[PDB]
């Protein structure tokens, strides 16, 4: 990607422990934007603005989180560009990002659980539900309503749940049990789950209304396919025909044929009969991604490699044929966890790019101290041979990523005044008699002051206001510029308050006027230089 | 082109801008290798939340944000020594020191008498004894690099913008954006003289020495420069500085040798100037190669102008000569630019980096918030060539490029490190030896819990607290291999922290939440590292 040329895909990377989501240019691998979710963001005021606190809700007091599995919504198994879903492994939260504006717009705490592993989206007919694994010793599969951001129901299971995926028919979800020689993949029949809901075969644990179903062994709702051993990843192939459970402690992967699952649910066949391959690949197989020619790419954590293999040949070998299913092994640097192909989790898998997330970079970059970056490696798989083309230092241990063709995402260039994200601020303003598109007013409410001001580069609509020492001050800034990329900032000097105000947005922030005398506020973002003003704090 | 297996030639220290951090970049890759938290609350490392970082932030530990402005590395003597990086928080009147051995912020001060801080540079020669910055009361601040305390302040007329230093240790310089305006020149020798002679005032409840550098004073000389000048940049031969015209289409070149005679009264302030070349609309900032050329950002024109300094001197004295060598479009609205080792005697003329404020069409769209564009230009050959377009987050104001040989960080922490010394001292008063103990100490409604970690285990499986107890967790990573960072994460309490090999970190929270509460090693250290805090009603 020379200068002047554009990337072909957007990458949505997990921020890991940074609590953000990152947008990347694929194949350049350059970071284009950071979207704050679970962190406190100095740049935007996310965590500190009243709008962001409202979105955070009950968890607004949390300052950190571990951004885990980012997935984008689909319509019938292709990305639709609408939302990106992400979980906080550390605090039992799932967040939704709206891709028109690239900001987090909803966040929920999942009830009845102390941790959240694994998040994926329903593929087909479209993303109605988001699924993830919870724990409290025992496990709960969670089905969340994507558009409502509410928990629909949960299914209690035998075992401890790890990763999840979904099929390409809308009938089934599945998850790996990391603990119960064999472990299992639990398969969830959605039809049967929804039936059981209408019948009223459910419980609520104390202090909530989330309906909990019984999906333990011998339930109608679930079948347990045995698989070795403490498996990790579970990955659906882009033809809808198989899924792969990744051995981890065992040097294999088990391939299951989704068409057989009905027969397992009827008792027409036994759970083991779902499995149609068990190819030995190498030590520590964690995660499998797929191309468009029926090959798979599996990360070998202990071996530090990617194994390319062919799924039809593996099925043939499990039936005693002499065919080589392993195509190639490629060293990676070092300790690969997850890997993802370009549009890989969808029907549009194009077989161009494989990304590998390696946990230890070692000698691969300049030394920068005891805290070291991870390595994200870009692999050209478009040809017969896999080829390592780029090493991407990466911060705070991203767990997972997602790659979408640019044609499927179309962000806004400006906010719109009716956006739900600052609707409640607009509501508050209306209560005070204030029209945000034209007014610069100060409202006095007891020991509170709300200060409504507009900004048009190169100045604020209010030169100054006067408050008392001690007063709780709320500042509502509306950026009335109508030109793309003309972000304004509001910074109240020496109070540790700053926030971006994008074109057409309103933002607000609340602080105590603790310091007496003339305080300066200004436009911190390049919006000029006059954008300046004074808060006179009186003794 | 840095291929897989090849390493970058230089480290870049990039301003975090409004992110409040410093970024470490590989040059010429332009890959972000690390983020050093400074003025921000960092979720990944716990910086801003841990007791160690709160101690370093001091009187500003309540602030949750800032705008990290000018990163500059220490020198000996006109050459980077890799020891420290200094950086200011424009928004909150703070300066911070990063130790490059550990790549962490080790000191932070709030500067007195000042309501905001703009420029920051390091003394070059004989070594980085002082760090200099500009404050609005305006005040010139001289900070003791090593001690991180303000040595003295100098009151001037007009409003200070950017600053630089000479290559002899005699003179500091600053632009005034408000009162032709001026560049104030400060004589260090005469400033130190006046300190010793007691010719200084104090303010308020600080005892910071404040000297008079207003017009007419012995300490300062005001050189007139058009118009609301921005950048002030010292050429790498030490002979000139350039003040950047901004509103005026020019740069002014002052000859540093002439400044003694300006201070003596032998020549006039205006006689300092030896070239005023016209370059283009909006000249903001200049960088230098190692062949006599300068590279100036033209903001309104959106270009870089390469010109020659000696030819501009010749043209100023009537000669019929062409000083302007090339103009280059950049994309778009160039603010600052820096050359590889450019602000030192080691300037190598390999690479120019340009910070442009508007991406517009250069990257995939990503919403109403757009990245800025950091453009890498190859300046080795005759003409300048654009080789790379670097999206950057949150408006980086400034950067510096240092050769990798001059930086040499630690692989591990050491137990005596002053960054956890007071924790170590607190553990000692509790009778605790951090390299071996897993203990719980009870004190009123305080609880101190000391634990060790060796992958894949915490030394303490579980402990018991009452509801509402104030709990400090001190974790010591005892692995001895590089790159085996651990984390401590107490689930559902919004507490996480990195614990690098041999380091100690502590975090204090209230146990608000009854019942079993899991903590674990969030960072890949795995997978057993788990443990239970039992909170009892």
């Amino acid at each position: 990607v020379h200068p002047g040329e554009l990337d072909e895909y957007y990458g949505f990377w997990s921020g890991g422990h940074s609590g953000e989501v990152r947008i990347l240019g694929i194949p350049s691998m350059r970071e284009l934007m950071r979207i704050p979710v679970f962190n406190i963001d100095s740049a935007t005021g996310w965590g500190i603005t009243n709008e962001s606190k409202r979105i955070k809700g009950d968890s607004a007091h949390l300052m950190t989180g571990d951004s885990h599995h980012p997935h984008m919504s689909m319509t019938d198994g292709s990305y639709n560009g609408k939302y990106v879903f992400i979980n906080d492994k550390a605090n039992s939260r799932v967040a939704r990002i709206r891709c028109d504006v690239m900001k987090t717009d909803k966040m929920i705490t999942i009830p009845n659980v102390q941790a959240i592993h694994g998040l994926r989206v329903q593929k087909v007919p479209y993303t109605k539900y988001v699924i993830c694994n919870g724990e409290f010793y025992r496990s709960l599969f969670n089905v969340i309503d994507a558009e409502k951001m509410e928990v629909a129901f949960q299914v209690m299971v035998d075992g401890n749940l790890d990763n999840t995926d979904a099929d390409y028919d809308g009938k089934y979800f599945f998850s790996t049990c990391y603990n119960s020689e064999r472990d299992h993949v639990v398969v969830f029949s959605l039809e049967r789950c929804l039936a059981a809901l209408k019948a009223g075969k459910f419980t609520n644990y104390n202090g909530n209304k989330v309906p909990v179903l019984d999906g333990r062994k011998g339930s109608d709702l679930t079948r347990y396919i045995p698989v070795p051993k403490s498996p990790h990843g579970i990955n659906t192939a882009p033809d809808g025909k198989y899924f792969v459970a990744n051995g981890k402690l065992s040097p294999t992967v088990s391939v299951v044929e989704i068409a057989r699952l009905d027969d397992v649910f009827s008792g027409k066949i036994q759970p083991r009969d779902a499995i149609v391959a068990e190819p030995e690949l190498g030590l520590g197989p964690l995660h499998t991604a797929f191309d468009n020619k029926g090959n798979a790419f599996t990360t070998l954590f202990l071996d530090s490699q990617i194994a390319k293999w062919n799924i039809q040949d593996a099925i043939k070998a499990y039936n005693g044929e002499k065919v080589n299913y392993l195509r190639q092994k490629l060293d990676v640097h070092y300790q690969p966890g997850h890997n993802h192909t370009s549009q890989g989790e969808t029907r549009d898998t194009d077989g161009k790019w494989l990304v590998v997330l390696c946990k230890f970079s070692k000698d691969r970059f300049l030394p920068v101290g005891p805290l070291r970056p991870e390595n994200d490696q870009l692999i050209d798989i478009s040809g017969d041979e896999m080829k390592l083309v780029h090493d991407g230092p990466t911060f705070a241990e991203p767990h997972d990523c997602m790659i979408v063709h640019r044609s499927k995402v179309k962000p806004q260039k400006l906010w719109t005044r009716d956006d739900p994200m600052f609707a409640d601020t607009v509501a508050m303003a209306k209560q005070d008699g204030v029209t945000l598109e034209m007014d610069n007013k100060v409202i006095r409410d007891g020991n509170k002051v709300r200060v409504y001001m507009t900004s048009i580069a190169p100045n604020f609509g209010m030169n100054e206001f006067k408050v008392k020492l001690g007063d709780e001050v709320t500042v509502v800034v509306t950026n009335l510029d109508q030109v793309e990329d003309v972000t304004h900032g509001f910074c109240m000097t020496n109070h540790g308050v700053q926030m971006e105000v994008a074109p057409q947005a309103t933002a607000s922030v609340t602080f105590i006027a603790n310091k007496p005398g003339v305080q300066w506020y200004y436009c911190n973002w390049f919006c000029h230089m006059e954008m300046r003003g004074r808060m006179l704090v009186e003794a």
